[PDB]
């Protein structure tokens, strides 16, 4: 038969998993108790910023609150994440309801990742962020949010650089391969704050200055899928 | 010729190897002294519960103790780890003892490895942990003892809660992919002592409900070789 | 067109890159301040010390500071590292000089680097070590330098042993997977100092005796490109 666990299924190689009653052991581990023992995963092979980008606009649409968020360091592999993403509530549609949200527009955020031989790049953008990416990187609530990365790391810092130089907005996280941010993959990370129209421009200024780079390393950088900006 | 340090070889990319008298200037950082200066090693490129499984065969059989054991964040890649077992001894004879045995008995328990495109499952047991599991896991000596793990992480979910659902078990290790168990590996790992007939009853159900899973995301999850229980 | 900030290109994928004026949110990241905030970048997928080498040549002749270097955990996986190098200069031209030379050097040192199916060798030397080793290892300025490791770990053990029985040589840096010098790599890693005919002699019979197991492995270890010493 088919396990009522599971939910499916998206790109990279994601599912989406429901557990009605977590075994008291666990709770601990998990944000969990009592009152609260009823989990939803996202869980992946391949990407992090997508599925937490489809996880966010989850929290927004559900009563869901996140328990973990945590990135190996797979991707498959290098040169990236590795996502693992676990949301608590008290009843178990709930957190269904919320995967079924997620597992439904992570192919849509895929679209923002472009791979090729040497490495990636990847642009996401939210209009407000909430409990994914504060609980990730402290993003400023309900603000506008950014999230850039490439590989190798190299081209991550222009990526990282000229978003900053484009436009107004505030640096919430600086990652690098081993400054503890991430997980010691080849990437530079960035994540961005500010008015939609400013974190947009510095976005798409980024996106543009990444590719360019990755083709003049002889590379042949495409999504994935397609953009949503 | 075949440097006299060799010993084998066996699956995952494993080798075992012998130093007589380690230099002196690796004693510290090593387990050594000079009363006890000889090494035996077990290495791989893919997996680690199953040569853990066949090194604690080893250490019951022989005059020997662990001098260190670590897993990268290899296997080959991803999603698992990686493993490097260093046992000491006084003689280099019982070093070389035990990294035949556990040359010998690691195909044996790498049956216990169902890979696939997506990840993996894996399933060990042992009916007496000892030394290996001790240091690793800090397992309840001279009892039964299991190993958990999937990749990707959510499927390590659903097979460790499970698990602990089926039967009386001790929950020994949680380890996901950043709670510093584990080396940023795609995967949730439990560990688990107790009665045998517990134990083993446990990781059944954990391994069927793993299995399922991996096939409802489409996989084919196969068995490596062949399992042990 | 082609951005001013690319440079080229080099054997692993490394790419050659340079910031002519970092945005300051970016200073307090890497070691920058207002009179000096221009970047040289050597990022790549495969290998680190091969590229250390080219960049420590690389400040040797030119007006640059070592900003910030760091390994991942790629390789393209696995089982090695790995490399961000940012050097820093007040002067654009110092930094993209620099970025150049280190370039041009990088294919001439990944001559050292033996590939195989199941891990890799890598022996590097330099008869004056300056700020990249110093850095990255605290190697003993302006002294002769050693670099030694090979996966899977074992195979390194091996190696850095004979090593270190080889000749009288100094101990810098003992690397396991996991004792947190390393980034979860399956290698051994060791790094020397001493006389440069010390040094030379335990780095040759260090190589030797890795591809001697190697082989013992049914391995056929190749460089690369060819070596250097």
């Amino acid at each position: 038969p088919t396990m009522t666990e599971f939910v499916g299924t998206a790109g990279g190689d994601t599912v989406g998993l429901v557990i009605a009653n977590v075994d008291s052991l666990l709770h601990k581990h998990l944000g969990l108790d009592n009152t609260c023992r009823s989990i939803g995963i996202i869980s992946a092979r391949v990407g992090a910023p997508a599925q937490m980008m489809a996880a966010d606009e989850a929290v927004k649409g559900t009563n869901t609150e996140v328990a973990t968020i945590e990135l190996p360091r797979d991707t498959k592999g290098g040169a990236g994440h590795g996502i693992f993403i676990v949301l608590k509530a008290a009843d178990v549609s709930d957190a269904r309801r919320a995967v079924e949200i997620a597992l439904k527009q992570t192919d849509k955020y895929l679209g923002n990742v472009y791979l090729c031989d040497a490495g990636h790049l990847e642009v996401q953008y939210t209009a407000r962020a909430s409990l994914i990416f504060e609980k990730a990187f402290g993003a400023p609530s309900g603000q506008a949010f950014g999230i850039m990365h490439a590989a190798p790391a190299g081209v991550g810092m222009i990526v990282a650089d000229t978003a900053l130089k484009t436009a107004d907005v505030k640096l919430i996280t600086y990652g690098s391969p081993t400054n503890g941010v991430l997980s010691y993959t080849n990437e530079i990370l960035i994540t961005i704050s500010g008015d939609s129209g400013a974190v947009l421009q510095s976005l798409t200024a980024a996106r543009k200055a990444g590719l360019s780079i990755l083709r003049s390393m002889g590379q042949d950088p495409v999504s994935m899928s397609k953009p949503t900006f």
